[PDB]
């Protein structure tokens, strides 16, 4: 039957544009509309959570023009999802983002927190290393103030401290043809089924998603 | 095509498909398992010839305790054969995972194999035995908490580089992960260490995995090298 939580690595947007002879920014403008479209399709099929990798903690090393474009563009989050019926959370280091963007994100989380349908977790300035490190520093802090012991440290305690919460992804889908997780949900993908496709994210449609879910259903866990 | 000068330095290996391979020939599950170490040993020899410096192979996970008591006890007793298999191989052998939850007899087989092969200057084989990714991260974290509370480090020293040194599987991390048996998951293997690792999944069952399948994986890896 249906995977309840799908993790999504949204790769291939720049290649999509360059191969078509478009400006790289054209690739990026399909990001949120496409993701929204996948949320609608996934919602009808009975999927409960999508966790989508939009910007990793390593993407600051991209060309300043592209980083600047992406950071302005990410402010369009509110228009795309405020009135969508999707419940939106952002994970990742929000305090590094421009303050306009931090406000925009907080507004989107606030306005959509009552929504009862699909939960979209957007990873923005996120990395798996980062997630495990903030968890660890929170666990150390508490041990230094006698709020927990060293024998209390277990899988469950970590699942509490991490930003991406249980239940973990059933299926991970990565577009763009690369076969890596690129510092996405490291701890959380321990038993996740991986599906890699050469299809670039702006080309990823309803049939591509169904092909992926059909592929997942055939696998014995 | 295989570029000798661009060999991955570290290959990780999920040795899956042993039970199915046996049952696909109607044999008993135990007969599949007996191929594990001889195959692994052959893969080391092949890999050594190519210039690969490290292999980390998943032999038994922290979840595999949930299996059939007879399968588990046969595995634990079979694992003691690592000394016979590897002590004269020329491979340097290390084990990662929770040694003290194993049968004491196997703990001593391990210690002797590590001691016996520690002077070997070629390929380094790391056998992950009663290991998991969660386990590695949790044990690193306990270690860091113990140091924190004994004044041995500050909470401010907690960064990626620190975690790299506390984890059992060390730098350099795997360039390439090979999983036999057709499943497309990492099954709680080297989670932190696989953050940028290229994944290669093959339907070939582990006991049928040969030099050609390995070379195919490496060529594959070299054509998607970023
Ligand atoms: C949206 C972001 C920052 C990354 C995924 S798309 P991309 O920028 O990596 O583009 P390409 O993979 O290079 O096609
Ligand atoms: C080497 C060990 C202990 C497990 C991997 S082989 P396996 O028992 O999982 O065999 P199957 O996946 O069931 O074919
Ligand atoms: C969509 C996303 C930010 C995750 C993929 O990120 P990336 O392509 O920038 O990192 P890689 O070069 O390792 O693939
Ligand atoms: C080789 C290995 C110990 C990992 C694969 O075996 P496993 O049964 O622990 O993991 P799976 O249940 O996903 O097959
Ligand atoms: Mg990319
Ligand atoms: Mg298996």
């Amino acid at each position: 039957l249906m995977p309840k939580h799908i993790a999504l690595i949204m790769d291939g947007n720049r290649r999509w544009a360059k191969d078509k002879g478009l400006d790289v920014s054209e690739g990026y403008k399909h990001l949120f509309p496409k993701l929204k479209e996948i949320c609608d399709i996934s919602s009808k099929l009975g999927i409960q959570v999508i966790t989508a990798f939009a910007f990793s903690t390593e993407n600051w090393k991209r060309a300043k023009g592209e980083v600047d474009f992406l950071m302005q563009m990410f402010e369009e989050l509110y228009d795309e999802f405020s009135r969508s019926g999707v419940r939106v959370s952002i994970i990742g280091c929000k305090t590094d983002l421009p303050m306009t963007l931090q406000k925009c994100i907080a507004l989107t989380e606030e306005t959509t927190k009552g929504n009862k349908g699909l939960h979209l977790v957007i990873a923005l300035n996120y990395g798996g290393y980062y997630d495990i490190l903030q968890a660890t520093k929170s666990i150390v802090n508490k041990a230094m103030n006698g709020l927990l012991d060293v024998e209390d440290i277990n899988k469950n305690l970590f699942d509490q401290e991490l930003e991406s919460k249980c239940p973990n992804p059933d299926l991970l889908i990565r577009t763009g043809g690369d076969q890596r997780v690129s510092n996405f949900l490291l701890w959380q993908l321990a038993y996740t089924e991986f599906y890699f496709t050469k299809t670039l994210f702006p080309d990823f449609g309803e049939e591509d998603l169904k092909e992926a879910i059909i592929n997942f259903q055939q696998r014995h866990r």
